[PDB]
């Protein structure tokens, strides 16, 4: 639990997650990104379950990045939400969902969807 | 921007959704589902956008819920990705992703997607 | 349920969907959007369930726009994914979604995620 | 156009897409899962963006399968919306919606999420 998800990964686009596992389930640290209205690194928070399936399952767990820190706000956040892979190629295999701020006119409009898959190297 | 947010949330399917919003862009709080393999609250976490624009657009922000508590397990994990319009008849309106640990075999199936909308009601 | 989908069906923004259900499943039309980088009636093909059980379950069915007519082309293309519920206030509930063509450095970002929920109004 | 996309797709789960492009846009064939209450083909109709741009980016497309053939009803169907490139690896890279027929009590949970990459080989 705590000891595979916690660390530094990387997704396809190479942007990278470095993140703490809580005891309890706590998510915590940093997001930055390759691509997108987006420079350096980002104060990331979420969960995941703490105590997991034995059958071999994933571990489910969830993360939110808000696209504002020092240097730019982008008025958008993402939150990634999919399961941890353990064994030889640990992997989170993710979908997200970036909303931005829009007006009411625009809502149709303000949210893209997608997959990063991380890994260890 | 932040008495706005903070507060308690009602979904379309009478879930409530209490959450604190501090002045970095940082949101804790508990959630309760109506619906699903929960009961009672479960901790939350999340980020939005402490400078939103001024110009009518509505403020970005997620959240993750891990459905494990003192209660129960689901080993599943939800991220609501959407908006907050403030105003006469503030909303909170989200599009979500519910993923659930499975093995490998049957990870194209581990994530749900679907809408909430909170008012204030 | 072949003359309950067949007709003219409006989303919240005011577009019009008229679609013709065949009693295999096929679902042939057009829409036109209020909204976005379109005018007038676009091309539309789905497909639905024509056995749906008999429970008080609504019926699956998608159907896909792609944004090219004779006025213009947006380079883009929208499947609608939802189910059918017959009755007094019947509605078609959606979750869409819309990729449009970009580059592979741009492809992050082709794909909005929205709803729409279509009522005979 | 036309002659990227008609033919045979492979995704990375082992299924099996066999599809023919219109001149005009129609999108027309077959589609056996290897995965999902799903055995042998089932008919699928959409649609592709039929005059794509020329700066290097993709071609969008959109198709949807509804899960009844001669042999079994899922009552579900999803749609695929994503776009084709060209190319040495030549690919369709999209997300997917499967919403199933349920009870309007169950309607939170009608729809899951997904990305399937389709390549010739
Ligand atoms: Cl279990
Ligand atoms: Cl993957
Ligand atoms: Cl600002
Ligand atoms: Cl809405
Ligand atoms: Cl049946
Ligand atoms: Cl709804
Ligand atoms: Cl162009
Ligand atoms: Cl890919
Ligand atoms: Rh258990
Ligand atoms: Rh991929
Ligand atoms: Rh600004
Ligand atoms: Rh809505
Ligand atoms: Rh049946
Ligand atoms: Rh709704
Ligand atoms: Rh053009
Ligand atoms: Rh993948």
């Amino acid at each position: 639990d705590q000891a595979g998800i916690t660390g530094t990964w990387y997704n396809q686009l190479g942007s990278t997650f470095i993140v703490t596992a809580g005891a309890d389930g706590a998510l915590t640290g940093t997001y930055e990104s390759a691509v997108g209205n987006a420079e350096s690194r980002y104060v990331l928070t979420g969960r995941y379950d703490s105590a997991p399936a034995t059958d071999g399952s994933g571990t489910a767990l969830g993360w939110t990045v808000a696209w504002k820190n020092n240097y730019r706000n982008a008025h958008s956040a993402t939150t990634w939400s999919g399961q941890y892979v353990g064994g030889a190629e640990a992997r989170i295999n993710t979908q997200w969902l970036l909303t931005y701020g829009t007006t009411e006119a625009n809502a149709w409009e303000s949210t893209l969807v997608g997959h990063d898959t991380f890994t260890k190297v």
